[PDB]
């Protein structure tokens, strides 16, 4: 069924800082998540160079952006390497304790929240715009898992019996009520063009039934 875990104290503090700090430039969350997708896609590509069978779970390396105004969700889907259960529990495959230290040492040496990705913890920028984040992931040779957190110091992990993914990671942002601009096609397109114009994988922005 469902396992509930406490965030490490430093990660809880990172999340509080992101949620509570007054900071208007919230759109960098999308750059940060697309960058994490690109890094995951680079990892499966590198493994495939010496073991082509690594791509038996899907040959196409890409990123989909899926807005849903009914559900108030923005979903970022990649076909990258995915995460094991251990990776999910260990801060979504990050060195988040040491990265959070460096980041907060930078925020005192002048830096701003937009530089979060330089510290390896850009996933947590999702909480600039999301009240809840759900991560569905599938790594070769492991099962499909669902991570979830509304912050407040805990996350859950369960085996996902939802729609099978093949391989990769899906980040489902349940947007805050005042952050629905990130479901509008023109706003998403503007952000991708501004901050993600050189990413080396196709980024397909899905459209909705009007
Ligand atoms: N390593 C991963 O699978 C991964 C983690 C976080 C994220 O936002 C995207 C990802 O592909
Ligand atoms: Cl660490």
């Amino acid at each position: 069924e469902v396992e509930t875990f406490a965030f490490q104290a430093e990660i809880a503090q990172l999340m509080s800082l992101i949620i509570n700090t007054f900071y208007s430039n919230k759109e960098i969350f999308l750059r940060e998540l697309i960058s994490n997708s690109s890094d995951a896609l680079d990892k499966i590509r590198y493994e495939s160079l010496t073991d082509p069978s690594k791509l038996d779970s899907g040959k196409e390396l890409h990123i989909n952006l899926i807005p849903n105004k009914q559900d108030r969700t923005l979903t970022i889907v990649d076909t990258g390497i995915g995460m094991t259960k251990a990776d999910l529990i260990n801060n979504l495959g990050t060195i988040a304790k040491s990265g959070t230290k460096a980041f907060m040492e930078a925020l005192q040496a002048g830096a701003d929240i937009s530089m979060i990705g330089q510290f390896g913890v850009g996933f947590y920028s999702a909480y600039l715009v999301a009240e809840k984040v759900t991560v569905i992931t599938k790594h070769n040779d492991d099962e499909q898992y669902a991570w979830e957190s509304s912050a407040g110091g805990s996350f859950t992990v369960r085996t996902d019996t939802g729609e099978p993914m093949g391989r990769g990671t899906k980040v489902i942002l349940h947007l805050k009520e005042d952050q629905t601009e990130y479901l509008e096609e023109r706003r998403i397109k503007e952000i991708v063009k501004k901050h993600s114009q050189f990413i080396g994988y196709p980024i397909t922005l899905f459209v909705e039934k009007e």
